[PDB]
């Protein structure tokens, strides 16, 4: 049980342009031994990963609201379709690595990029 992320989509075939909103998430588990965590989300296409964004930290919540929107240039549809957008969503550390609470992977070519999407999807685990 690693928690929910709500995004939403947008691809502009005229620009070449996808836009993507990070939401929030909810039940998200408690990282440290106190049982808090301090989120944030990466998001990055691959298998090109020149270009991420990563929201703010969110401080001590469970349950971050985040209203980002992140928006991808130069990927026009015959480039775009052959990828695959993640979300990972991470515990922030000041000191030592960030440890990934889990990830949210879309593939482009499984999805109506003609339609505004929004969604809730569950985390899946980590890499390592």
């Amino acid at each position: 049980k690693l928690g929910k992320l709500q995004y939403s989509m947008d691809y502009d075939f005229q620009k070449g342009e996808l836009t993507v909103n990070v939401i929030q998430a909810a039940d998200l588990p408690g990282m440290d031994m106190s049982g808090t965590s301090d989120p944030y989300v990466k998001v990055y296409l691959m298998p090109d990963k020149k270009k991420k964004f990563e929201t703010k930290v969110h401080r001590k919540t469970l349950n971050p609201v985040f209203n980002e929107s992140f928006t991808f240039k130069n990927v026009p549809y015959a480039d775009i379709t052959g990828k695959t957008l993640i979300f990972a969503i991470y515990d922030f550390d000041r000191f030592s690595k960030h440890d990934q609470i889990g990830q949210v992977q879309v593939p482009m070519n499984s999805i109506d990029l003609g339609s505004v999407i929004e969604e809730w999807r569950d985390l899946t685990s980590p890499d390592n």
